[PDB]
């Protein structure tokens, strides 16, 4: 679990998705634009799925390649108001071994959601459009 | 599209997923061994998904991150015998606009499968694990 102590750029370098010169160029650009590093690398050719798998490794989330098969448990969605699910980007979908399963849209929100839910939870990560489709399934109307 | 005219090394270089030095070493080893180039590159640290994304662009295939969302259509599976689907590494999964949708395990087989099917087809490419999971669902023993 040593990947949780790595910077994003280092994780992608170790995997081989970017070169050291591309990373330095990206950090140089960031110093003047303020954009997130991952957004710059994606614009420069990194697949968004590769970006999210690295961010999932960094924060201890399970990346979901697909949300199409999930049937959200209504009892789990009760654990967050719809307005909170939207604002925190978090969808409770079910339960495993006394933990609530929660699908995040942004790995940076893991800590704020965990503190709020205040109970054992297992966190997943989904790309924006898969997250949005799951959210409407779980929190209709 | 003009991507179909490029060598694999050229495609990886233009996408920024391989260095010129790493490609040259792999091509020199291949002169000595005859191994498939992408096999040498992945062994030297190229992400397998980078290899498959490049090979998909080269053969005009859509790369599939996951097959877990696919519900294989039984009538499409009739278009190949199970033994053929396995030998050719091809799973017919459905139909769209009068084309059969077919998920391949190896882009080098696209031409052999297309001639056999002998009808309009749209081809996809999936990583080995995702392919095998789809095949087992489409063609139970
Ligand atoms: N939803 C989303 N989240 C993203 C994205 N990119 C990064 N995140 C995460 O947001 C945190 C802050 O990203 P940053 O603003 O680019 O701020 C970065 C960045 O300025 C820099 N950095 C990242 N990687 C490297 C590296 O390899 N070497 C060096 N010298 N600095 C790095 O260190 C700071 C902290 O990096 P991290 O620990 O990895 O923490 C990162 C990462 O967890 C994105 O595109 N989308
Ligand atoms: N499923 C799968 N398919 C793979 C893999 N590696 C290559 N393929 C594909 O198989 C064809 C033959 O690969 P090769 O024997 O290594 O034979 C290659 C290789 O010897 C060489 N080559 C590839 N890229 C370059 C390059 O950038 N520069 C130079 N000078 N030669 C290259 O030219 C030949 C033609 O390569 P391509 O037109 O790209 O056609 C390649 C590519 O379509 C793999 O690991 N898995």
């Amino acid at each position: 679990e040593g990947q949780k102590d790595l910077l994003l750029g280092e994780l992608l370098l170790q995997k081989g998705w970017i070169s050291r010169e591309a990373l330095e160029e990206a950090l140089v650009e960031q110093e003047k634009t303020g954009d997130l590093l991952g957004r710059i690398l994606v614009r420069k050719g990194l697949p968004e799925e590769a970006l999210y798998r690295a961010l999932a490794e960094q924060k201890g989330l399970e990346f979901l390649e697909s949300t199409e098969g999930i049937v959200p448990d209504p009892s789990a969605a009760l654990l967050l108001l719809r307005s909170d699910a939207l604002r925190y980007g978090a969808v409770p979908i079910g339960f495993q071994n006394g933990e609530v399963e929660v699908v995040l849209s942004d790995p940076r929100h893991k800590e704020a959601v965990a503190q709020l839910l205040n109970r054992p939870a297992r966190f997943y990560l989904a790309l924006p459009q898969a997250w949005e489709e799951l959210f409407r399934r779980a929190y209709p109307q």
